[PDB]
């Protein structure tokens, strides 16, 4: 019985010395991102509308393009909702699918359902589309190093639909793409062949993005089995920022703080926690002041904060993977 799915429990980063975290910085273009990656996105596009299949469509197309193998999968499915019987469709893209073991990043790229009110449109600008954005600009800015792994370890994103509840929050009444691929994946045996492991014993971290965007972040340490990534999140940060790297940034307003959080925050994670998947949530507390408001978009963002956390993301993604 071999124990490889406990391998993550040792697995350690290895860490970029001061000039290839300066290579790192320069490397993402925030404007690049905000133009090619973002601005698509701000649309309408709550499950089963024109705009969910536009999102949809350039979150693949964006990734298409790309070097590294990138194998794009729509996992399509039925669920029961408050409107009746409707379609829901998540987009995983996966960097070699058989490798036994995937950090994975996460994310959603539905929009919360509201009716036009006063001609304004909801369109989540924090909540999902840049955590969308930041995925695919950190597929296209580490590019050439992820091109390379084409530790039987490789990476794999995922953008949930049906995230948000089609009224509030209940139980039955929201993350339908993540209850149902939870599930999926726990009863797909993995790698291919194998007796009795599944997808989810091959998710050494479930990296999920959520609310980012606004000013001022302060994501907490949410879990003591990812603690000890959350504390690399910070070393990042920190060097980050010593290096002169980040923009508009300090340590008293650093974005990683030593704080937990014991409540529990309803979001795509949940399906996967509760079946042992170790996640690392980052969402911020307390949440942006748009929060599932019209003003939740383009003009409330932060966007040297999103710069910051994309350089934080990157480093973090390319020494958890040895690249
Ligand atoms: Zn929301």
């Amino acid at each position: 019985a071999s124990a490889w799915p406990e391998e993550k429990n040792y697995h350690q980063p290895a860490i970029l010395n001061s000039s290839a975290l300066r290579q790192i910085a320069e490397g993402t273009s925030i404007s690049e991102m905000w133009q090619n990656d973002l601005q698509p996105l701000l649309i309408e596009r709550y499950p089963g509308s024109p705009g969910s299949y536009a999102a949809r469509q350039h979150i693949m197309q964006r990734i298409q393009r790309l070097q590294a193998d990138w194998v794009l999968e729509i996992d399509t499915f039925l669920s029961q909702t408050p409107y009746g019987y409707r379609s829901f469709s998540n987009i995983i893209s996966t960097l070699n699918p058989t490798a036994k073991r995937h950090l994975v990043l996460a994310c959603h790229y539905d929009s919360k359902y509201f009716s036009h009110w006063n001609n304004r449109v909801f369109v989540g600008a924090t909540d999902s589309a840049v955590p969308c954005a930041m995925m695919l600009e950190l597929a296209r800015a580490l590019d050439k190093k992820l091109l390379s792994l084409k530790p039987d370890l490789s990476l794999q994103l995922i953008f949930f639909d049906g995230e948000e509840a089609f009224l509030h929050w209940s139980p039955q009444d929201s993350l339908y793409g993540s209850r149902h691929l939870a599930a999926k994946m726990a009863s797909t045996p993995h790698p291919p062949g194998a007796r009795g492991t599944s997808q989810l014993h091959g998710m050494d971290l479930l990296v999920l993005l959520q609310l980012i965007g606004a000013p001022n972040p302060t994501f907490p340490n949410f879990f003591p089995n990812s603690a000890r990534w959350f504390e690399r999140l910070q070393a990042i940060e920190h060097e980050l920022h010593e290096l002169g790297l980040l923009k508009d940034h300090s340590l008293e307003g650093r974005y990683f703080q030593n704080y937990s959080y014991g409540g529990v925050i309803q979001d795509d994670h949940i399906p996967f926690l509760r079946r042992g998947v170790p996640v690392l949530h980052l969402i911020p507390s307390p949440f942006p002041e748009v929060w599932h408001t019209m003003d939740d978009n383009e003009e409330n963002l932060d966007e040297s904060t999103i710069d910051n956390l994309n350089k934080i993301l990157q480093v973090f993604v390319l020494e958890y993977l040895h690249l």
